[PDB]
Parts: structure tokens; C-alpha cells; sequence
């Protein structure tokens, strides 16, 4: 009866610390402890970080728990109970780390922390989980744990100097007055996107915001500085409208997975995050969201086929790309007559990432118990960034920011012929091209994701097994996320509110 | 009860275009 | 349901 | 380039 | 109490 994926896990992070510490990267400020689950009676162990200040002779402690899943120990699934006419059942479910992370959890840790520092009533704040995935070997993975730490603490850093008190980032100290001006530049992307950890992210649109310095006769050929400040990971996803049978049948929705800085920049700050986010607008300037669905010349791994489309339409079959007639001279004619010219934007809020800390909030504004909280703290933040009058373009009192949907999305991996890969990959498109003909299969893969009748452990059930008869046997699922939709009139509003506030971005 | 469709996508869809300085 | 979990913000 | 000398966290990347 | 421990 022993746990042994804590132990060696702190040894090998000490060693990491004293070596980082040793090459002059860190200073020795912050401790490492162990949260043991044994002895604090806990689902996991944890990992934490914690650095303490002092704020006007109150001691303030930041910590930044790693949760530590174990796959030789099981733990009690869920029970649920449903009915169908005269019989009952049980469904047994299982538990995630998302789950595991609950208010009684935190207390118990920050309690723990306390008893440790020797500070009984000092204040403790969180930085953001993260959890560490399983089936990793941590032998040979030094460089990925190494970034962890480091991240780990710059968040501390973060949060403890947001406490504190510091400038809030503004687009007017942008200006750089030197005569250069920012351009972005948008990228289709055929491979994942990586973690910090290496847990593949899918990622078909990225667009990145530079700048662009070119004043004269400018030396450093071919040699950069840094000139990149922003990344946003987007793919586009199809829904279908439920008419019957001159509008399209089909809604093109864009989904936003990853957002991000660069990676010279090791500040991270709630200004920096709608600036970023400002940028996933842009990607409609010349319908950029449909360049991933026109074919591919040479290949065709025929999951993200196009031609599927023609499945439902006024003919059977299916329409035939890869042909010498074919050509973008009727791919445009082919989204004119069955997708609707304007997209739809949602993101995939997930409460265990690396941007949990906003995750969590837009989570929470888009509706409970705080709501009203959240979006004056959101309507707070955009005002301080990019100088003020935000109500002239929004109204937060009688219009919704954020929208839920009531979806929730596996994260998982599931390793292809030549690589690891993403599970979002299997999509409305992905499910129409593995079921031919049987209109009836896909209905029901349909009616697995967002129907409101089903309970939602069953509509799990019914994902997981679809993934199993799809994808293949090397499913591994890793946590949680939800998806929601923004207001379409709240993007349009900070678009034109950082246009008019004297940003200036030009591209083609 | 069998799924159709979803009828509340349909509502939130961006009418202009992106502006940017060119 | 609505789960909520800790906020630094508030 | 200047916005890391503006913040200047603690623990250097790359 | 002590709930996802055995």
C-alpha cells in the first residue's frame, strides 16, 4: 500500500530546481511541496509551488498545484439512474480530474500550505491547476518538466504582482514612435499544435499579429528580433439547420481551441488576453475560414473530404473532387450553394489548462451564480485596456457577453500510423465521411452530441463508443471541456472599439 | 423524440466584415 | 448543475 | 523586447 | 465526507 509517482516526481523536480538555480535562470524564493494522498485522505496527489510576499505587512502566498493521476489505483465511478417504461437501469460513469479539483480539495491544501509555511492566517490565492498527464515517463521528459517549472513560476509571478498592483497594459504605449506599424499574417496549418507537455492541439487557422520595423536601408539580413506578439489556434467546424426538405443548409461555426503570446514574452497579464483574442475576428477579411476545406493537390486522406456534402443534397450521391475538371472555379460556386456566407465563433473553455484563469471566468460569466460579477470584472478589464468608454459600443446590463451551449467535449489523443494526434480531429465532416449512405448512423452520431432529451452521461456513452468505431482502439482520454458561443454582437463591438482606439493593423 | 437539428446557432452570426487598415 | 470552482478574482 | 523590461517576472525563458 | 476516497 504505497503511491510512487510522487516521490520520484519531487526528487526529480528538486533536481531540476537546483540545476536552474545553479545556471543563474531562477532565483531562490519559491518551495516545493508534496500533498500527499494517503495522509490528507484526497482522490490524487498534488504538486504545488508556492511563493510568498508580503503586502503591507500581510503575508500573501501564490500557489500553483500539479495534479498527479495514477493509472495502478481505480477510483469508484458514478452512478446514475434512468428510466424507460416499465424498467430501470444504472449507468456507471467515470471521474475526471476536473472533478477531483473541488472546493473542499483547495481548502484542505491551502490549509496544509499554511500549516507548512509557518503562516497560520496568511492569504492564499490561486494561480491556475494543471495536471499532469498519465503515460508519461518522467525519466526522459526533462525538458518538457523543466518549461513547466518555469511557467509555473511566472504565473506565481503574475498573480502575486496583479495583487500587488502594477501599469495595465495599453495599446497606447503600442505606437513605438519610431514609424513602424503591426501587420498579421494568417496560416493554414496541417499538423497539431503541441503543449507544453506535449498533448497534441488541433489547429487548422492560425493567425499571429508582428511588427514590422522596416524603416530604411535596414541592416541584420534574414535576422529577426522577436517580432511576433500574438497566436490564436482556430478550426473550422459544420452545423446544420433543422429544416425540412434559398438559404444554405448548412452554418459554418469557427471554434477558437488555443490562445497564446509569444514565446519571448514571459508576461502574461488579463489585458494581453482580449488583444489576443481581438485577432480571431480578422480571420473573415477574405473568408480565410473556408481555405482549409478546398482540396489538397497530390494527396487526399479523405476524413476532411468536401465532396461528403453532396451526401443530403438534391442528388444522392456524392460530389467527385479530385478530377481534372474540377477546380476553384466551382468550389466557390459549391460554398455559395450550400454554406451560409457568414461564420459563427465559439470558443473551448476548459477549466484545467493553461489558461484556466480565464476559462474559469468566462465560464462563470456566462451564467450562475456570479454573473453579474464577472462581466463587470470583464467590462472593467477592457476598459483599462485601450484607455475607456467601452458603453459607447456595449451595454453589459442588458446584453449577454457569452452563451452556453450545453456541450461538453472530450480531450483526448489517439496515436495515427505515423503520429500522435488530436481527438478533435472526428467532426460533423470526419462522422459524414465514415458513414456513407446510412443517413440514419449519422443522425444518431448527430443526436450523441447536442441532444437536450438524452441524459448527458448516456450522450457520453453513445461519444465513446462512436470514437472507438471510428478513430480506433488507441483512444486515451486525458480531461473536460466546454464549448460555448460568443454574442455576435460583442465581437463586432471590441473589434471596432480597438480599431477606434488607435490600433492600426494592415495585411493583405 | 428524434434530433433535427440545432435551431439556436442560426441566431448568433457576425453581419459585417473585418476591418482592417490595407 | 452550474459547477463553479475558485477565482483569484474574486 | 521592451515589454519584458516593463514587467520584469521573475525566471527566464529561452 | 472524505467523497473519491476508499
Amino acid at each position: 500500500g504505497g503511491d510512487a509517482r510522487a516521490s520520484e516526481a519531487l526528487t526529480v523536480f528538486t533536481r531540476l530546481k537546483e540545476q536552474a538555480v545553479a545556471q543563474q535562470d531562477l532565483a531562490d524564493d519559491f518551495s516545493i511541496l508534496r500533498f500527499d494522498r494517503d495522509q490528507h485522505q484526497v482522490g490524487w496527489s498534488s504538486l504545488v509551488i508556492a511563493k510568498q510576499i508580503s503586502l503591507n505587512g500581510q503575508p500573501v502566498i501564490a500557489v500553483r498545484p500539479l495534479i498527479l493521476p495514477n493509472n495502478s489505483i481505480e477510483l469508484p465511478k458514478r452512478k446514475t439512474n434512468i428510466v424507460n417504461g416499465m424498467q430501470t437501469d444504472v449507468i456507471e460513469s467515470d471521474i475526471d480530474v476536473g472533478t477531483v479539483f473541488s472546493a473542499q480539495y483547495f481548502n484542505r491544501l491551502s490549509t496544509y500550505v499554511q500549516n507548512t509555511l509557518g503562516k497560520p492566517g496568511a492569504k492564499v490565492v490561486l494561480a491556475g491547476p494543471f495536471p499532469i498527464p498519465a503515460d508519461l515517463v518522467l525519466k526522459d521528459s526533462e525538458l518538457q518538466l523543466r518549461n513547466l517549472l518555469i511557467k509555473s513560476v511566472n504565473a506565481c509571478d503574475d498573480i502575486l504582482a496583479l495583487h500587488s498592483g502594477e501599469r495595465p497594459f495599453t495599446i497606447a504605449g503600442l505606437k513605438g514612435q519610431q514609424g513602424e506599424t503591426l501587420a498579421a499574417k494568417v496560416d493554414i496549418r496541417t499538423q497539431p499544435l503541441h503543449d507544453t507537455v506535449g498533448n497534441p492541439i488541433r489547429a487548422d487557422i492560425v493567425v499571429t499579429t508582428q511588427r514590422v520595423r522596416r524603416n530604411g536601408q535596414q541592416e541584420n539580413e534574414f535576422y529577426e528580433t522577436d517580432v511576433k506578439l500574438n497566436q490564436v489556434a482556430m478550426f473550422t467546424n459544420l452545423e446544420r439547420t433543422p429544416q425540412a426538405q434559398t438559404p444554405a443548409p448548412w452554418v459554418a461555426s469557427v471554434v477558437i481551441t488555443d490562445v497564446r503570446n509569444a514565446d519571448g514574452i514571459q508576461a502574461n497579464t488579463p489585458e494581453m488576453y482580449w488583444f489576443a483574442l481581438s485577432n480571431a475576428f480578422r480571420s473573415t477579411h477574405g473568408h480565410a475560414w473556408a481555405r482549409p476545406f478546398l482540396p489538397m493537390t497530390g494527396v487526399a486522406k479523405d476524413m476532411k473530404d468536401i465532396g461528403a456534402l453532396g451526401w443530403m443534397s438534391a442528388l444522392r450521391n456524392r460530389i467527385d473532387t479530385k478530377a481534372a475538371n474540377f477546380d476553384d472555379a466551382q468550389f466557390g460556386q459549391l460554398m455559395l450553394s450550400q454554406v451560409q456566407p457568414n461564420p459563427v465563433f465559439q470558443i473551448d473553455l476548459n477549466r484545467m489548462g493553461e489558461t484556466a484563469q480565464m476559462d474559469s471566468l468566462q465560464l462563470d460569466a456566462a451564467g450562475g451564480p456570479n454573473a453579474q460579477k464577472a462581466a463587470a470584472t470583464i467590462i472593467r478589464q477592457i476598459n483599462n485596456l485601450g484607455g475607456g468608454g467601452f458603453e459607447r459600443f456595449f451595454d453589459h446590463t442588458t446584453q449577454p457577453i457569452l452563451e452556453r451551449t450545453g456541450q461538453v467535449i472530450d480531450l483526448g489523443n489517439w496515436f495515427d500510423g505515423d503520429e500522435k494526434r488530436d481527438r478533435r480531429d472526428l467532426d460533423n465532416l470526419a462522422a459524414l465521411n465514415a458513414a456513407e449512405g446510412n443517413e440514419n448512423e449519422f443522425w444518431g452520431f448527430y443526436g450523441a452530441q447536442l441532444n437536450p432529451n438524452l441524459h448527458p452521461d448516456l450522450r457520453n456513452r453513445q461519444s465513446r463508443n462512436y470514437d472507438r468505431q471510428y478513430l480506433g482502439s488507441t483512444v486515451t482520454y486525458t480531461g473536460k471541456a466546454e464549448r460555448c458561443t460568443y454574442n455576435a454582437k460583442f465581437i463586432e463591438a471590441l473589434d471596432r472599439y480597438l480599431a477606434e482606439a488607435g490600433l492600426q493593423i494592415t495585411m493583405d
